[PDB]
Parts: structure tokens; C-alpha cells; sequence
């Protein structure tokens, strides 16, 4: 016979909806009808969104969409790191770094370049040895990644002839990526765009969804439903009654106030990185694009009111707190008990969320979509397929939640009740174990690759290098060097050449590369 | 200077001399290394099998070329373990019985990673075709050109030594030990003390300060490696670390072995290890130039040594009185902790399973590799020790589980041995993987190419038994998924892309089965 899914209905557009539609369009090879039900788009100012480097490999390449093509259509810029500003020093927010007890600037980078090795030990470990033994005054980021010097000079990750210099991710307008993908899905993949509100969810006797009724009275029948409805979870939470697990016992931020800020890219150039600017009750992103930069103060409302937060946010950029356009979001932090129940699959905010401290939102969507295609059911909805999908989403999420918690728990700051309450939170066992490992001088989640394949990154997402960037950046160091280094003088010496190579290539590239500004100007024909 | 200054290794053989040689290179002559070994009573070379990383991870680390060590220990090539009669009842025989469905009862467990189409391994396209009647081909022959190369007994290299395929090694264990002793003493300033141990001297915390020899000499050290074999003279006896018996997971606990002269002119040489099923266990065959090692592994709760020796002798038609037999009674399991205080267990002193999937040398290499990475100073940081212990326990339990799957999913129920296998519990870890397989999903999908996998030990160690190895054993024993992977029902272009991969396997197999020398002719050239 034929027990296959025939129709898929996706509730909600935006990134989650149109990413799911486009990806399933390619994955299911036109054997399945795909419908997107999206309420017509109330226009909101492009507050900017940041990504991680596998986005082109895991998503746009699967779809056959060249990098330059999609960037041109959504005002995209380059990202070589997240730069953390004032995460160690007390007081009011400021774009400018305060000065540490030891005299150095309170800035550290989390770049995506992965670290070379000598004698199967990463350069991280040789740096740590020299720092703990007084043989260097260099920061981890400066010693270990040429990317740090390239970002300090605001240079581009590519040459004008488009040769790659370094690894990088992307800044873009979310609503314009959604628009680009809608058009691609509708014109290239026979996806049906239904512009209407949902009013009823029709369910059979055993609790499966049979169809969505729209305002216009159209009945969208389907065998499988993707909830991309955002925080409301119109299908997964409301209709299906799957509980959401709040994880404010792990992260405190639960609110943001955002906007977009015109920018003199002639004077200042463009920063090829996202900035995480510390504040009293949370932090503030800055996502440079050609002509402006998106920003949003992420805060806990148990430690600041919306007005306190809006004032503090406005003060930061020196904006008129009444006559500038603000978007105010109150978000869920956590995940559904189960991402997929019966014939309902949650993707995006409907599934899970953390604050965008390490740009995890788009990644969560393409990872979930990738796992849906791999676990794609027939009408029997085998419980093992569903359970293994749910297992992958919970491990993906908890991994990134824990990484983020490490950013708060190991901040030295104690000046406001927010920063103090961070130290009151329990750490998940998983991240206590990794702290203990790091503190003994051992690597955490050693990377295995030279490519810098989505599947390799998904199983080991936050590698040794990323733990060092955050731990060492916040001032947490191992108790001692890796003991094996005391027996390996030849390896120490081999590592000295690697540090020299980082210095040389940093200097060579800081001279030969165009500015982010000049590459963007060339790109946006 | 709080560093370890001296390392004392109790015991030689493979575990002792591999540890000595590896630490010699790893510690860059900043540390004194002593091997205390009782002088060597010669024993029959019953043969040992290995995995492919051994040349890259060990001999190449030491700068020893492949041809050099193979020539010194009568080594041959290995492209798989071949399982014979694991599905059909009756007495042991070298020759495969026939299944109810007409297939011969042989299946291969070769090396390499399976190619993919649309991020789905070739295993899954094969399974679809088999469950849907579109193929009568075995998993092994559809999915690995190596199966055809092994069927013709051809070599994994051409005579000019171009690589054709993946492979590992058969060798004489005692000759590899001898080769490495000589290398460690003459090239790495290791001190060989030929004496028995009489005393283990300890401080107030129970840390070892020195070993007394029979001659009365006192070997001081800061770190002790127990390579003493099953007796665990340091880890179990002196340190009193309990051994966890795991006969509630595997039943075999005995072996009777020997070496068998072989007409390599008539029969050629098999470039693989054979696992020949018997009534109370199984029998290895490890071909080398001129002879083959063999040993019947058995449970003594289901056969006596006589029963086992007779049955083993019957198999090859050996004279059960006038052939030389080695009789081993082994412990199966691992220490509660591999490393206690300043005592590190390696080899049989740490852990054992029967050599059903050639895990002996690998267990040694992995422990040695992890010792160098976790190498302490005199403060013996408990986190270094704990992380070492965690790696060895997970390594062992993973392979114990994989091995149990060989017995639990054998369809055989004809003897009380095969029946008792099905009375044992499966560990959770392996139940979960069976359930995943049975829904058509991959188990332990490889995440790197072959270059990375066999080039960086850390990539192999985190993914040792891949999707391919689960299919080789499950499908080989006749456990199949309930249904194909549902995603495949929506992916006709991907089905078609997989058909080209099957065609590529056929072409490579046929091209190479014609152009390659016999294992015999490559061995003849190698041992010139
Ligand atoms: N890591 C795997 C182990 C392996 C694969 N096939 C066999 C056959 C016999 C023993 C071990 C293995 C590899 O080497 O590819």
C-alpha cells in the first residue's frame, strides 16, 4: 500500500517556518505537499540576528543557494566571534571597556578558528602553561587565534577576490532571510503560502491533529504538523498539552528590549563580530550590518523593570528614551518536556529558547529540521523515531544551556543583585564535570576535524577552544599546567613555532585584508 | 621539581614492552623506565589479531616502519573477522553449514567506514532492498568490496605495495614483545631487570615506593605500571583493588590453543581471522606464513578441558595426545578502578574479554595512550586519575556489550551453552542500540572520513564500534530492522544515488579480485 505522510502543515512563518518549509521541500523530493499558514506580517524594525559557521554548510548548501546570493537579499555582514565587554568589571553599561585590577582591557573574544596541535595537545594548553608559569603576559585570544588581530583592525574574513582568510559566521535581518526563503520555497519547491490566522485546531479521538481551520474558513488537512508558532506553542503546548519545562533555575534573563541604530560606516568601519556588552541586570548585543547595527538589552525582570531596562539601554547608545522605536519581548527559557508529541513537531521558539548570548537560535532550527528529515515518520508514528528525535533535541539544548550558564556563574562581578544571584544558581552536573576537567589542565571536548560536516559539529558542538575562550576570558584558569607538558621539552618548542605562525599570519593578514566595510560595499551590488 | 623521575613496569610481553616503548617516546627521556620481567620460558605462538590503527597510533609514533616489525614476527594481513556457523546447530567444522534460506552461514566484519548518500549510510539502502525482496545479497557483500577480495584470498596491497583496501595484522605476540624489548633497551635506554618480584613496599598512604626482586635488589620508583597479567600482583594483590567479574555478560572463561603447520602452496593464505562456532564456544584461526594459530574459547561450566581439547582437536583432525596444547583459564571483566594511587594497570592486569573482535592489543594501546595524556606529577591529582579510570571503564563496557550481542542474537539454541547465553541480561546501553537499529535508525553514525578516523586515535576512540560494525553483526546473525528507515520512502533520487554506490562496490571488488596478488604471494615477497 502507501502509509506515507502526504501533507505537512507548518503553523507560523519567519525563520523557523520558511527554514522548515525550504529544507523539507528539498529533503522530501516533492513526494509530500507542504503548507505554511502565516498571519500577515506586522512590520517590525530589523533588530539583527547572529549565527554560527555551519549555517552555510548545514542549510544553504543543502538547498543549493550560494552564500553571496542570500547575503545580498538580507543586508548580511560577517562575524568572526562574539566579543565580551565589561563582563569582569562592576558598574553601569558602556560600549567602552573598563580597566581590570591588573590594568588590561575588559574585552575577550570567542572566535571560531579551531586551534592547531603539537604532540596531540592543543595550543590552548601550551598557552596556559606559559601563563601559569609567568613566561607570557598575552591573553588566550591574542596568543592562540590570528582572528583576534584581524578583528582588532576590523578587517574582513575574505579578500576582495573572495579567497577565504579565516572561519566566520553571519549577521543578518531575520525578516528578510524569512522573505528570501518564502520566495525560494513558493517559486522553486511548490510550497503553498496561506496568508491567514488559525482559529481552531481539529483533533481526532486519539489526540492527533487532522487539520487547522483558518479565519477565512479554509480547512488545512495534514498528516504531520510543524509548530513554528513561537513562544505561544499554539499546537505543541495549547492543543497537544505538552508541558514546557521552565529553566530559569539555570539562566535568569527572561526579557529583552531591542531596536536598530543608524551607523556611520565611513568613520568607524564595520566590526566583523557580535559584541556582548555587560549591564547591571543583564547584557546588550550589538550586531553590525551595512548602514546600521541591531542591539537589544537582555535582562531578568526579577532584577529590573522594563523602564529601568529601557532607560539603561537608551543611556548606553545615548538614545532619546521616548522618541526611538523599541521592541519588547518577554521570552520562555527552557524546552518542552518533549519536542515532538503524536503528529506535532515543535521547531524554533515553540520547541525551546535560551538568550542569544552565543547565537544559538538559527542553529536550533536547522539542527531540529535536520533531525526531523532523518527521523521523518510514516503514518504509524513509530515511538522509537519520535523518542530518538526528542533525545537529540534535549541533548542539543541542555548542552548549549550549560555552556551559557558557565558565562554567568564564572563572571567575577558581584556589584548588583543580578550578578550575585548568578552565583546562587545550581550548575548542571554536566558543566561541573567539565569545569573540574579544565581545572586539572585537561582538554574539554577535544575537536577531531580539519574542515572547521554538520554531523561532526552537532555531536561535539562546544569544543575545547570555546571552553578556553570563555573560562580564560572571564579569568578562570586551570589550577596548574597539564602535567604531561613537564616531560615534553621538544613539544614545548614545537608549540613555540605555532605561536610564531599565529603572530606572523595575524600581522601578514592585518596588512593584506580589506576592511569589513570595503568587502560589504563590494558584496552589496 | 615535583615530576615523576622513575617508572617501574612489572611484567613484559606485549603489555610491558608496548608501555615501555610508548612512554620512552612520550616522556622524551626526562624519566627513567625500568621493566621487571621473570625470564621468558618459551610458549607456542598461538597468534594474535589487531585493528588497523596499530601502525599509525603505535609503530609510526615510535618511528618503526611497518615492513621492519612484520618481518621480525611472522606477520600476515587481516581484512576482517569471518564468523562461521554462528547461526546453524551442530559440532564445530571449518566448513560453513547452509541456512534454511539457502545462504552459506558465513558473514564478515571488515574495516573502513560505509559511504553515504543523502547523509544515510549504504547499510540502510541495503536493508530497504532486503526487507522489500529487491535483493538476495548479504549486507557484507553489497556494502564492502573487501568481502569479494577476501572470498578470492587476495592481498590488501599490490606487489609494488600500493594500498588497495583497509587492513590490520596477524602476528606472533611473543616475537612482537621480543622485537619491542630489543627496541626499548637498545634505542630508548630502558633498563631490563630479569628477576621475579617478592615484595611491594608502600608508604603510610599505601602508595608504592619500590619493588624488591628475588636477587634482593630494590627497584625504587614514583609510578608503577602493573603488566603482571591476570594475577594483578600490584593492582589486585598489593593495592587490594577488587576485580569486577562480568561472567553475568559473557560465559567463556577458558581456552585451549596451539599452532598448526599449513600448506600455503595448496590452500593459499586467508587474509582474515575466522571465528568458527563450536558447541560450548568458538575457535579462532589466525593465518601467518607457514602456519595458523588456533584456540577453542569455551565456558568450563558447559564443557570440561578434555571435552574442549577433543572437540578442538577433532576440528583440525589433530592427534589429541601428540600435539602441544596451551591451557588458559582467564578472568573476564575489569578492575573497579584501573589506576589506584601510583599503580596503573595495563593489559590482563586491568581487564579482559575473549578475543572475539581482536580487542587485546587495542586495550593496551588505548590505556598507554591515555596514561601519556593523563601522566601525573608526584601530587597525583585525583581528577587526572579519575578521568583515566572513566576512559578505561567506558572503553571496556562498550566492547563487553558489543561482544554479548554476538551471543544473545545468535539464533542457535541447540546446546545448553547457546541456550544459557539467552538467559543472561543485556546491559541497558546495548538494549537501547538494538531498539534504535530495529526502527531502521543508524547506531553510532561515523562523523569523520576514513583519513581522520584512522589518523587521529581520539576520533576512533569516541566512535570505536560504528553503524557498519552493528550491521555486520546484527544482519550477519539475521537480526534485521522491523522496517526500512521511513525517510527512504520519500527519497527516490537518494535510492538511485545509493544504486551507484552498490555498483561502485561491485566494480572495485571485480577490478581488484583480478589485479591483486594472493595473500600468499604478498607474504612470500615480504619475508623475502
Ligand atoms: N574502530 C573499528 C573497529 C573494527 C571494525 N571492524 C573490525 C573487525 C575486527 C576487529 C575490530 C574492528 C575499525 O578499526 O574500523
Amino acid at each position: 500500500g502507501d502509509n506515507r505522510i502526504k501533507t505537512v502543515v507548518i503553523l507560523g512563518g519567519g525563520t523557523a517556518g520558511w527554514m522548515t518549509a525550504a529544507y523539507l521541500g528539498k529533503a522530501l523530493q516533492n513526494t509530500v505537499k507542504i503548507v505554511v499558514l502565516e498571519a500577515p506580517t506586522i512590520p517590525r524594525i530589523g533588530v539583527g540576528e547572529a549565527t554560527v559557521p555551519n549555517l552555510q554548510r548545514a542549510f544553504f548548501d543543502y538547498l543549493g543557494i550560494p552564500e553571496e546570493e542570500w547575503m545580498r537579499e538580507c543586508n548580511a555582514s560577517y562575524k568572526m566571534a562574539v566579543k565580551f565587554i565589561n563582563w569582569r568589571t562592576p558598574g553601569e553599561g558602556s560600549p567602552d571597556p573598563r580597566t581590570l585590577d591588573d590594568g588590561h582591557t575588559d574585552t575577550f573574544h570567542h572566535p571560531f578558528g579551531l586551534l592547531p596541535s603539537a604532540d596531540q595537545i592543543p595550543l590552548s594548553h601550551y598557552w596556559a602553561a606559559k601563563r601559569l608559569q609567568g613566561e607570557t603576559d598575552e591573553n588566550f585570544d591574542e596568543a592562540c587565534f590570528a582572528d583576534t588581530a584581524i578583528m582588532n583592525a576590523k578587517k574582513a574574513p575574505r579578500f576582495l577576490d573572495m579567497r577565504r582568510a579565516t572561519n566566520y559566521a553571519w549577521h543578518f535581518d531575520a525578516s528578510k532571510v524569512a522573505a528570501f526563503l518564502r520566495n525560494f520555497a513558493v517559486t522553486k519547491q511548490a510550497v503553498e503560502h496561506v496568508e491567514d490566522e488559525m482559529t481552531e485546531v481539529l483533533t481526532d479521538e486519539r489526540g492527533f491533529i487532522t487539520a487547522l481551520r483558518t479565519k477565512s474558513g479554509r480547512i488545512l488537512q495534514g498528516d504531520l504538523f510543524v509548530d513554528c508558532s513561537g513562544f505561544r506553542g499554539l499546537l505543541i503546548n495549547k492543543a497537544m498539552e505538552e508541558p514546557f519545562i521552565d529553566m530559569s533555575d539555570h539562566l535568569l534573563c527572561n526579557s529583552a528590549v531591542a531596536t536598530a541604530v543608524p551607523h556611520d560606516d565611513e568613520k568607524n568601519g564595520v566590526e566583523p563580530y557580535t559584541s556582548s556588552i555587560a549591564m547591571e541586570a543583564g547584557w546588550t548585543w550589538k550586531i553590525p550590518m551595512l548602514g546600521r547595527f541591531g542591539s537589544g538589552h537582555v535582562y531578568s525582570d526579577h532584577f529590573a523593570t522594563q523602564d529601568e531596562a529601557t532607560l539603561a539601554f537608551s543611556k548606553l547608545w545615548g538614545l532619546d528614551p521616548d522618541n526611538t522605536e523599541f521592541n519588547h519581548v518577554r521570552f520562555r527559557v527552557g524546552r518542552n518536556r518533549r519536542a515532538w508529541v503524536r503528529n506535532c513537531v515543535s521547531v524554533g521558539l515553540a520547541s525551546c529558547f535560551v538568550e542569544p548570548l552565543e547565537s544559538s537560535g538559527i542553529y536550533f532550527i536547522y539542527a531540529a529540521i535536520h533531525m526531523l528529515a532523518k527521523h521523518f515518520p510514516d503514518k504509524t508514528f513509530d515511538k522509537v523515531l519520535v523518542d530518538r528525535f526528542n533525545r537529540e533535541i534535549e541533548e542539543m539544548f541542555d548542552d548549549t544551556r550549560d555552556f551559557l550558564q558557565a558565562h554567568y556563574y564564572f563572571s567575577p562581578r558581584v556589584d548588583t543583585p543580578f550578578w550575585r544571584a548568578n552565583k546562587e544558581l545550581k550548575l548542571a552536573d554536566s558543566i561541573k564535570d567539565k569545569v573540574e576537567t579544565y581545572r586539572a589542565g585537561l582538554p574539554v571536548n577535544l575537536p577531531v576535524t580539519d574542515e572547521g560536516n554538520f554531523e561532526a559539529e552537532f555531536r561535539n558542538f562546544w569544543t575545547n577552544g570555546s571552553y578556553y575562550c570563555i573560562f580564560a576570558g572571564l579569568g578562570l584558569m586551570p589550577r596548574n599546567p597539564l602535567p604531561a607538558l613537564a616531560y615534553k621539552p621538544q613539544s614545548i618548542a614545537e608549540a613555540e613555532l605555532l605561536f610564531a605562525d599565529v603572530k606572523r599570519k595575524g600581522d601578514t593578514l592585518v596588512e593584506s585584508l580589506p576592511s569589513t566595510y570595503d568587502l560589504l560595499r563590494q558584496l552589496h551590488g
